[PDB]
């Protein structure tokens, strides 16, 4: 389950957040294969409440109605289609599994559902899996309410209601056997892998129960006797009793304390300074680099859902963003995922986005296609991060890099810093407010290299800045607190 599943040279994967399975396929074969990218997260591809007050939030889909491949992303055919095209070049899928529950309580019974399956939460009716009133664990539960009440209660915390979501009773042989059915679907048609919604409200061993039931992956694609890659959203951030550890019999576990700390890091908030990078990963406090799903932001807490967090670094703050998912791309830590992202309409009330719940932009409700610019971006409201070519190109600077060791740190004791990855590549960051001008030692093979922040390497040239290396490894780079992306990249690729 540890094993991303992705191609030799490939190495992160990409959430296409609420993106449609058409528009995936597309990606997979127009930009994710060429540029190298490992994999694309999918949001959750099973049948949602469709709420309409507030209107399509993007977190109905993390309200199920059945295991249905019905969604505003689009039909089974569809989802089936991106598979098979993305697989085909390389690229492969994790499912965002939402397995922990189905709805709110208080959702209206009827039809008011992404494939119109009824169900009734009162009555705990979900006739189209089907689930009844005995396969949720609100006899199990021991609080008042019903719902959880107190993290400081591990018990609680699995067998009550998240924020009233009804909770499945995963501790019945017949509830895991619904879940590994609809799981064996996904791999079975192509899916790589998993992240596993909301794990700390499961536990661990009801996790292993679940997956125990599953399917090698698709043999047509996959060596045999591939497992999934499993990683589990699981936030800690230290005094819980529950702990990431906890879950790594089952899979990789994301990593929160990353993005937390690097934000931190990135802004110069509470003292810190990419100087104090030297020791990132186990050093910093954070789990095993081969167990955490590393990343800046996720769909949560780039708009203060989660554990949110002030820290978090998003596509609003693109200069120190793009800063971040560098530093992150170069570092050898953990198993990497690149947010892609959608603008909605950011309003501060009292401290809080008060349009933080607004789904994908939309038609009356009906997601928008992606559409591509020509410069590359996108239109109709995605961001795309991904094909931002300081994040595009530090993607392949990870893959080139891939396995060598981090070597030839240098910093200044503020925020001026270097670094190496054996003799593939070399990276330099300015975050203090004067000018970085030094000769270093990069560890790479004499020759000219392109930056590939500022620029692309294009037959024969550079698009942006060159870079010198000399017979002895050692290469000036200039760098003005003032640049629009303080920082510099090369590699084995980017030489010409
Ligand atoms: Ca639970
Ligand atoms: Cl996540």
């Amino acid at each position: 389950q540890y094993s991303s599943n992705t191609q030799q040279g490939r190495t992160s994967i990409v959430h296409l957040f609420e993106w449609r399975w058409v528009d995936i396929a597309l990606e997979c074969e127009r930009y994710l294969a060429p540029k190298g990218f490992g994999g694309v997260q999918v949001s959750p591809p099973n049948e949602n409440v469709a709420i309409h007050n507030p209107f399509r939030p993007w977190w109905e889909r993390y309200q199920p109605v059945s295991y249905k491949l019905c969604t505003r992303s689009g039909n089974e055919d569809e989802f089936r289609n991106m598979v098979t095209r993305c697989n085909n070049v390389g690229v492969r899928i994790y499912v965002d599994a939402v397995i922990n529950h189905m709805c709110g309580n208080a959702v209206s019974a009827g039809t008011s559902s992404t494939c119109g399956s009824y169900f009734n939460p009162g009555s705990r009716d979900f006739p189209a899996v089907p689930y009844s009133g005995w396969d949720f664990n609100d006899g199990k539960c021991k609080t008042g309410s019903g719902d959880i009440e107190n993290m400081n209660d591990a018990t609680q915390v699995r067998d009550c209601r998240l924020s009233g979501l009804l909770d499945l009773a995963l501790g019945k042989d017949y509830v895991r056997s619904k879940i590994a059915e609809y799981m064996n679907h996904l791999i079975d048609i192509g899916v790589a892998g998993f992240r596993i919604d909301a794990s700390k409200h499961m536990w661990p061993g009801d996790i292993k129960a679940i997956l125990d039931k599953l399917h090698n992956l698709n043999s047509n694609w996959f060596p045999e006797g591939s497992k999934p890659f499993i990683y589990q959203e699981v936030i800690d951030l230290g005094g819980e009793p529950i702990k990431s550890s906890d879950y790594f019999g089952n899979g990789r576990v994301t990593e929160f304390k990353y993005g937390a700390k690097l934000g931190t890091v990135i802004r110069k908030w509470n003292g810190e300074k990419m100087s104090y990078l030297k020791n990132w990963g186990e050093g910093w406090g954070f789990m095993p680099s081969d167990r955490a799903l590393v990343f800046v932001d996720n769909h949560d807490n780039q708009r203060g859902h989660g554990a949110g967090g002030a820290s978090i670094l998003t596509f609003w703050d693109a200069r120190l963003y793009k800063m971040a998912v560098g530093f992150m791309l170069a570092h050898p830590y953990g198993f990497t995922r690149v947010m892609s992202s959608y603008r909605w309409p950011r309003y501060f009330e009292n401290g809080k986005d008060v349009n933080d719940w607004v789904g994908p932009p939309n038609d009356n409700g009906v997601t928008k296609e992606v559409t591509i610019n020509p410069d590359t971006t996108c239109g109709n409201d995605w961001v795309c991060e991904h094909r931002w070519r300081q994040i595009r190109n530090m993607v392949n600077f990870r893959n080139v890099v891939d396995g060598q060791p981090f070597t030839n740190w240098y910093d200044n004791g503020s925020n001026q810093v270097a670094f190496g990855r054996g003799n593939r590549g070399f990276i330099v960051f300015n975050n203090d407010d004067w000018t970085f001008s030094l000769t270093l030692q990069t560890g790479l093979p004499a020759g000219t290299y392109c930056d590939v922040i500022s620029g692309d390497k294009i037959n024969g040239n550079c698009t942006g800045i060159k870079i010198y290396v000399s017979d002895d490894g050692k290469a000036h780079f200039s760098i003005s607190n003032s640049a629009e992306d303080p920082f510099i990249a090369i590699h084995a690729e980017s030489k010409l």
